């Protein structure tokens, strides 16, 4: 019995909220916040602009449908994380703080809250040696020297393997030139970036009836689209050519990137301004080059259709399995049993590359172990 | 066999602006418009909200760049269309008014204008019998009775095989209940809808550096995303279930729809509100179902990666070749020659299904012929 018969399964897309972070979320009035209501036995976690028109309604009425999503024991409990892993035959998790990280924290307290949280994550991973690693979080509201010291901390921090971060960066996007030395620091520290959505799109794009459709529009369309816009702006700004040893893992198989790379390239090629400014040269690095050299994709796509396009774009050696625990728990079955949300992704892997093939082993664990040095 | 040795090639995504429509645009002072500028030989076509900052500058400073895009002969000339078709071995084009159609017209003249434009297309198609069919355009600002009159007219109109419409419908989107009687009327008349983007996303999402990126962001990401959002809204509101006879072709392979169908499905399944409201369950017609029964997809995706995803989601019998002429002319080479934007899609079909295979023949023309009754 050997490694191939009994492979190491790894989930690289799995979130927590440590107790301190909830303490902050509870003591808040604007997004993000956690607030207990009488009807639902669990505190309601409210994170999105779309959840707002339901919060302003459930504050002036105790009969109204509860806002946001349930804050369960799955967000905070580590034993809960381990239990989920054991039920789903996951061997190793790479845990990360969930959206919106520290992006709202005031510039002054940010650094210290960052240090505290990342220390906590490292302690958690310490509780189960071998099975836990983490993407740390950055205080991007803090000024440059705090940021750099934070990165230095992470690079020294046990069990750490990268950082997770959203698409606003320093408040101007990811193509913001002031971001560069931070990328450079990350790159030099060998800290892999897990880029992840949160802000989605302007709430108005969803139309008037949007509340009839639950969280579907913002979570299924808004998140992946946000990720695609972020990375495409990163790319058009030249961040990848400029910071060559930068390594990013995109949430939700790059959002819609694999599907649109063709279109992006064709649009570049055919852009009057871009060609006449000498930007469409023949030695240019394409979206495809970045997709094969600098960017990795998670396999959180829920179907072999998307998974197959993701694999086409990046290669099966650049895909990594995830679950997005615990944001999509079972409603009508036991939260302690099998999660449909996991089994869809496993099924997509199986249908895309075959059960037990070498590509399946790579996507289910090996790629992650190699790329994120999980020793 | 002779039919196989010499297949009919059909282009279903191709645009013109009739002389009369151009006139209407020429006397306008707000989007959309056409006016001449000293600095460029051809008048400028201004459609996008992204082109407004350049326009404001061009009026005030004669050394600034000419805003918008060249309104070339490719837009208004029929002979130029036939030339494009011959250069690229295209046997039949199903032509259509380009965005923004009649979305800007007053309710009281919309019907008269519509009738005039649709009649003109019919006349053009009549000029090269056998090689030209069109999607008509609808007076979507006019009152319901006028709409139905238009639909009745199109149903009878020589060379008409459907209608093209944008993603805003009557202003409030495609999940607007007032669209139902229009959808039903189109369905009953066998007018296939060609759903096409225009409004993209709020120009704010491209960020502060957007001007450095030419038209890439609004065209490469904005358009296909607008399409995805429109169809997703239409699907979640039950439109497809309510009008079972409805047939829609989606522009740009459904935007990003095939890559996201899985995600949408998992999100519906896991939505607290939708489950509580009893909308989840196993007799629900899925996105997948809709993609195989009601919705067709054009092949304007520029890459085999995406095209394979589209075929996976809809089947090779539901994909149709298109060029998007004349929106992406070569910049570097002669515009009377070969267009890279045709070459790229041709190559996508070739690499996705194999040259000369039955699937290639179907996508490149047989599908259109069967679905749009071009014989
Ligand atoms: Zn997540
Ligand atoms: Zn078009």
């Amino acid at each position: 019995s050997m490694a191939t018969s009994n492979p190491t399964v790894v989930d690289i897309h799995t979130h927590m909220y440590p107790p301190q972070y909830i303490k902050i979320l509870e003591s808040r009035t604007t997004i993000p916040l956690v607030r207990k209501f009488p009807q639902a036995p669990e505190p309601r976690l409210i994170l999105l602009e779309a959840e707002l028109g339901d919060l302003e309604k459930a504050i002036n009425d105790p009969s109204a449908k509860p806002p946001g999503r349930p804050l369960t024991s799955h967000f905070a409990s580590l034993d809960q994380k381990i239990h989920f892993m054991d039920t789903h035959r996951i061997d190793i998790s790479v845990i990360s703080l969930a959206n919106p990280w520290l992006d709202f924290v005031h510039a002054s307290h940010a650094g210290d809250i960052a240090e505290s949280v990342n220390d906590e994550f490292s302690d958690m991973c310490g509780k189960h040696h071998g099975r836990l690693f983490f993407f740390g979080t950055l205080p991007l509201t803090a000024p440059l020297e705090t940021l750099l010291a934070s990165i230095s901390h992470l690079a020294a921090l046990k069990y750490c393997r990268g950082v997770i971060l959203g698409t606003s960066g320093l408040g101007k996007g990811l193509d913001d030139p002031h971001l560069i030395p931070i990328f450079e620091a990350l790159a030099a520290a060998n800290l892999t970036i897990f880029l992840h959505p949160h802000y989605g799109l302007p709430n108005d794009v969803w139309g008037p009836r949007a509340g009839e459709y639950g969280h579907v529009l913002p979570l299924a369309l808004g998140f992946p689209m946000e990720t695609t816009i972020a990375v495409a702006r990163m790319y058009l700004a030249g961040v990848f050519d400029q910071v060559r040893d930068l390594r990013m893992v995109l949430a939700h198989s790059g959002g819609t990137l694999p599907f649109l790379a063709g279109r992006i390239e064709s649009c570049i090629f055919h852009d009057g301004q871009l060609v006449r400014q000498g930007k469409v040269g023949e030695n240019r690095r394409t979206v495809w080059d970045v997709l094969k050299e600098q960017v990795y994709l998670d396999a959180v796509i829920y179907s072999e259709v998307g998974l197959k396009a993701a694999i086409d774009a990046s290669g099966s050696d650049r895909l990594m399995f995830g679950t997005d625990h615990p944001f999509f728990p079972p409603i009508t079955t036991d939260e302690q049993g099998q999660w449909e949300s996991v089994s869809l992704n496993a099924q997509a892997v199986a249908e895309a590359v075959g059960e037990g093939s070498a590509e399946a082993r790579a996507i289910m664990g090996s790629n992650a172990i190699r790329v994120l040095r999980l020793e």
